């Protein structure tokens, strides 16, 4: 596994550094399920869904979802087997109106989009990705950018100017004030015009236009992430962990879609009646980190309408015939369907003993949590944990390759950050489970991971697609 | 000078980034040094000293002092000029004992050097740099190591734990508890290790023993200081700014030692009469950040004891023959002598116009700062730097190039601390001044400044020592 | 090592409870350094220095400082080695004017010297030891006296009279108004008088008067030091500890000088090139407690003159005749010299688990603290470290008995007090390490010690002076 892990994290670090933000994320994952030959179908002209094949659609690019119809469905036994995780994390976006010259340095005043620790971001050579909307004739042109060379930098207060030495200072940082990273001073941004809104940078407009080849009139408006420029690396003495940015699920909801490309790959290949049986689903959204309340977000009715258009096109003959309607055959697969959400999880701060549970602690290459949690903010359910838990044993009897696992619950004092496991288990009305990988300094700018939590995650995916309904089978109820 | 401004941060650029300690901060300017012709003098073998030769010694591999001997010496009309700036900045070194294994992970115990944002050393990917005494045979060898790849990281806390997204969530860094860096987790150190001191972390000791290509069993100890690998890079959008690590004086003393390169080559290539009369001394000191109460600091007799080693090996046979003495000789060249401490500057922060005085105010690219204080923390007295702004319109009557400064000086209310102007001017009895450059997140793991700042600051030592006593000469007291 | 530990302790011992202040310190170290055969040479005469002869100077009673002359200098190679351990203490000194009456019961009104427990002063039989000048004929007579018995008392408050059995109490010593030691009522001070200062009380006049055989009237002004009069003994039920008073640093310099006893007792016997090669100097210095800004403290001017006067003492003839000069021989000399700074350290005190490194932590008979720290407060390098533990090997080498040692860093959190290790390093370009032996209750009227660290610490003294340049010569730079 040694070698498997090694070169899971390599295109997992292939991923991410060429997934800045939230578009080049569903750009990317698009870009990568279309090499194993997805069929790229748009919501905007017609759905004729045809069994065997494997489809991708990125919902006004923000949203990716892949999901593939098997050969044989079967209304009466089969499943919708659907693997969750966001492509989006805590970043400063930049403010539509950036204009701020202050003390003769030309700033950007950011967003903070989500919950992060934003006094990580202070003191980085920070770029630029995002989506940004100019003009190219009469038509309004979009293109997908990103700056991976220094741009920005968020500078932090010196120490001299403080008290000093104890508590660590005092440090606070305001969010509005403290928060503006700076560009360029006034004097090269004069020095370079010389060889028409007043509310975007002409600093931030000049590099704008010189990445799409365009004049700085002709940008209209843009949804731009800062992100770090520092490439990830493998890391430790042994080179055993990852780190470099963004590893709050989008190296999560890599291991979703590698998790689901080695299964339509397994299905394809070497063509053993119910792998053909089930609807795969593997959806990355958006705006989880400000709570899945979005058009492209978990709570949004986009997922339960692509299933509804699903049902809808695969089963368009047995509607008319047989008197069938969608939500009779979407009720149907919902007893045999699951919801795999994947997303990172706090491994065991060594510098931090009193926030770790005494008897859930996740450590590094130990395995996938299993997040549990009190208020349900975690969807895993103890008898839904159990069937995927088992889905875990019939990987190990068939590839002899043990995908270990650990239960992961926070202390019953602290809370602590709900996900979209039970936003889509509501939504869906599926059962569900929260798995994800143990790391540390998570929603931070440098997020450090182990590289065998890659290969389990990659395979726990896989092993929850492959054998989910050969342990549903098994299981008898009252 | 956009073309020099820029070529001058390039070298500073390739300075930092081999620079990763005080211990390849002396090794790199002397060889810096060595590669003009300067005579690497040892400490301890006997000085014979020559006219128009530059000499050059590290102190124990801490203190880099290199100097020049003018080619006609006056004792009636000559000089000692000084420029000095300090080598070395806050880093978390390792302590001795470093066998830290804490919830399954390898960790090393590092302790504060200096006052540093250590907020900000938190999630870097963090390499190593310093001295390692290592046996090899019977015989102590002492290597000056320089780990650029990342072995090291500093993790944060999770956002999720504490209290959310209210006045920055209360963060305060425990110097002790918080501030260990995890190397390795048990797992791959024993998994790693089946493919004698239980004090030294054998993660560390692997790593070591790697690059020295010994046993880790002939490591015995060492002063290593953790670095940030990133490589320092030019940042703006117009490339404007410069930023890696260190720059509290690594960047400053590279423009000390670049100035006095310049100088020296202006002495012998070319070959106007005073520029051979004087003795022109360019130290860069060690452990500025605690105080400078060391054997290599600016508090030492090192410096004190190098001019009273020049004043008597240069003037060996007048001594004998005239009966001058070495206080004689020395108490006669202080009245012309001059102390150029060179040490970074608060910029202009503008997210922070609150700890900024009216009046006395940095930017970027704007010049010099030439750094005044109520309590002379800083040295400069406005006479003298009235004659250090005299030396800057020598240098644009001759060169038409002009040398900016700006005039900086802390709140009366706030502390700041206190630079090695006073110390050495005290312990040498010479009139000095505090310049340097403005640069932002000063003490932190990354600081940002102007690259117009690195040109002023190279040409601003150059002409101290080219002019200051073409402006003596014309001073008349009552 | 058991039978010469406690013979180590027991000496130790007798110097305590006969060193009761800083001049009984200095006054029994030269008898204790003059009966070895020491030339007692004063600062005020002129100074003939000889080789194989050591000599031994009080500057004026206060500083001890006692160094031998070996027997081949070599200016190429030799070097100056000294141990330092300041004898000193925190005490209540009295005052000048000390003539408290207050209900009816005359006391003194002592001031508080050093950083101490001053409430474990209160409640303790108190005697005097320090200098009193007085006259005799015509004549200021000088005499260091020391009275054993118990002739004052600082009594505490009762427990009835505030509010009790909580949090203890609130006790808060005030250390101007509750700091005042009863010496006796007014009842029999009158009633002891009848069978010229007002500010001098009668009772410690009637008393040092009693002492020096004259009348009250002839005492004139004293530096009088508070001290216990409970002898110092072996406790636990082991006699495995030490405690009396004043151990820090009169135990520690005692194992200075002890060693420093040892070397020259080593050379002197037995008559191996490279023990005749250097200059062993061991200083035991004044006012540490206070900052050591003194004319006899470590930040004086008397140690750096003092190697001057014995440079050119000793090298008077070659100056004249091949031209050297003294700061040209010291500088040559420093680069192969040393300073080992020995002051007590903090044991890992069991009631208080909260303020003790982990890592970095001293028990009893564990050995030498090598004591680190972040600001260099302790000069202590690991570089200048692993040449001591080296000279640790090679004592183990020739006379089969190991010195043990162990690290001591205090937290990163937690402020430490400085010592005299950085600051001689500073006056005299040395590099340095900060050394001692664990103790609890430290800057208190009883600190108790274990008796194998004074082994350790007398043999560590030793091996520093025996093989520092057997190790010096073994390290090669690049
Ligand atoms: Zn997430
Ligand atoms: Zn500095
Ligand atoms: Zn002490």
């Amino acid at each position: 596994m040694d070698k498997k892990a090694r070169e899971y994290a390599q295109d997992a670090l292939k991923f991410i550094q060429r997934s800045g933000s939230n578009f080049l994320a569903c750009k990317n994952l698009k870009e990568r399920l279309e090499n194993n030959g997805f069929i790229n179908l748009s919501e905007g002209e017609t759905w004729n869904l045809n069994k065997n094949e494997g489809y991708v659609l990125c919902k006004e690019n923000r949203n990716i979802c892949g999901f593939f119809v098997g050969k044989n469905f079967n209304i009466d036994t089969g499943s919708i087997l659907i693997s969750i995780g966001h492509i989006d994390s805590c970043a400063l976006k930049i403010s539509p109106n950036n204009n701020v010259i202050k003390k003769k340095i030309h700033q950007i005043n950011v967003e903070c989009y989500g919950s992060g620790l934003w006094h990580t971001w202070f003191d980085r050579s920070l770029g630029l990705s995002g989506q940004v909307l100019y003009k190219k004739g009469n038509k309004l042109v979009e293109k997908l950018i990103q700056i991976n060379k220094s741009v920005l930098f968020l500078p932090s207060l010196a120490i001299h100017l403080q008290n000093r030495t104890r508590y660590d200072f005092s440090v606070k940082i305001n969010y509005e004030n403290h928060i503006k990273p700076i560009i360029s001073t006034t004097l090269f941004n004069q020095l370079n015009k010389c060889k028409i809104n007043t509310d975007n940078s002409y600093p931030l407009l000049y590099l704008l236009s010189k990445e799409l080849n365009c004049k700085e009139e002709d940008i209209l408006d843009f949804e731009l992430c800062l992100m770090d420029t520092q490439e990830p690396c493998f890391t430790g003495v042994y080179e055993e962990f990852i780190e470099g940015a963004r590893f709050d699920n989008l190296l999560g909801s890599f291991c979703v879609f590698e998790g689901f490309i080695e299964l339509v790959n397994s299905i394809k290949n070497h063509t053993n009646d119910n792998i053909h049986n089930n609807l795969y689903i593997s959806i990355g959204y958006d705006h989880e980190e400000i709570g899945s309340l979005s058009e492209v977000g978990a709570r949004s009715y986009c997922t339960k309408n692509f299933i509804d258009r699903i049902i809808s096109s695969v089963f368009k003959k047995e509607i008319h015939e047989k008197n069938l309607s969608v939500q009779e055959i979407y009720g149907n697969l919902v007893n045999r369907s699951f919801i795999l959400n994947v997303d990172m999880a706090h491994c065991s701060h060594p510098n931090y003993p009193e926030t770790v549970q005494d008897n859930h602690q996740l450590f590094f290459h130990e395995g996938i949590a299993i997040k549990y949690n009190t208020n349900k903010n975690y969807v895993t359910s103890p008898l839904h944990a159990s069937l995927i838990k088992r889905t875990f044993e019939l990987y190990y009897n068939k590839y002899k390759q043990q995908i270990k696992y650990q239960n992961f619950m926070v202390k019953n004092d602290t809370p602590c950050g709900s996900t979209v496991g039970s936003m889509v288990a509501a939504n869906l009305s599926m059962p569900g489970i929260d798995i994800g990988i143990p790391q540390l300094a998570m929603h931070s700018i440098r997020e450090i991971a182990a590289v065998h939590d890659v290969f389990f995650l990659i395979k726990g995916v896989f092993a929850f697609y492959t054998y989910y309904n050969q342990v549903l089978s098994t299981c008898v109820h009252d």
